């Protein structure tokens, strides 16, 4: 299957899979999650645990705005 860029406005942001299977090991960190996920995402999940509050808690990956963004 192939990647995908959510559609902000501000900017495209890509989702590369690869960089994630092989970072982060425990799958369920997103995957088997309950139902309502799919549905639950956006901006306030997104700069929260989603993306942006797991790459600060990890201690790796991008958190400032235009690492994510980008046109
Ligand atoms: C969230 C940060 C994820 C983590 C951590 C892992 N996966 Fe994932 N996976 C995630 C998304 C949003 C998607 C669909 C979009 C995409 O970019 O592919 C997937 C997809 C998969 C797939 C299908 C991939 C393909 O057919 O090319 C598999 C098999 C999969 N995910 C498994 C998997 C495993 C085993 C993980 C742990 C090592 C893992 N994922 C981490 C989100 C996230
Ligand atoms: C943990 C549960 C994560 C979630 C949820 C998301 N990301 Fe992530 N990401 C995570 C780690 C530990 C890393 C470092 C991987 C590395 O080897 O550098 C990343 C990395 C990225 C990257 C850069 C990948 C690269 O090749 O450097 C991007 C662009 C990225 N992450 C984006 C991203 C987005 C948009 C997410 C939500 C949709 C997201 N990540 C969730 C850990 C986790
Ligand atoms: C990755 C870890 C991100 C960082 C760092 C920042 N943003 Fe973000 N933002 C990210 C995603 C995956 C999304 C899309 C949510 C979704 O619905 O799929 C967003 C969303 C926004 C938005 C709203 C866009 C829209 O609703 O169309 C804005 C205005 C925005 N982001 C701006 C922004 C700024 C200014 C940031 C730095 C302070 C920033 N983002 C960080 C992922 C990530
Ligand atoms: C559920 C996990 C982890 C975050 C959390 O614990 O809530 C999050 C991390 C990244 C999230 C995905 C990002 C890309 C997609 C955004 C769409 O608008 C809704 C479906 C997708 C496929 C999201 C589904 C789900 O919301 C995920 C996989």
């Amino acid at each position: 299957a192939d990647d995908i860029v959510l559609k902000a406005k501000n900017g495209d942001v890509k989702f590369p899979h690869k960089a994630h299977q092989q970072a982060v090991p425990d799958c369920k960190k997103c995957h088997e999650k309950g139902p309502g996920k799919i549905e639950g995402f956006g901006k306030e999940m997104a700069h929260g645990k989603g993306c942006k509050g797991c790459h600060e808690e990890m201690k790796k990956g991008p958190t400032k705005c235009g690492e994510c963004h980008k046109k």
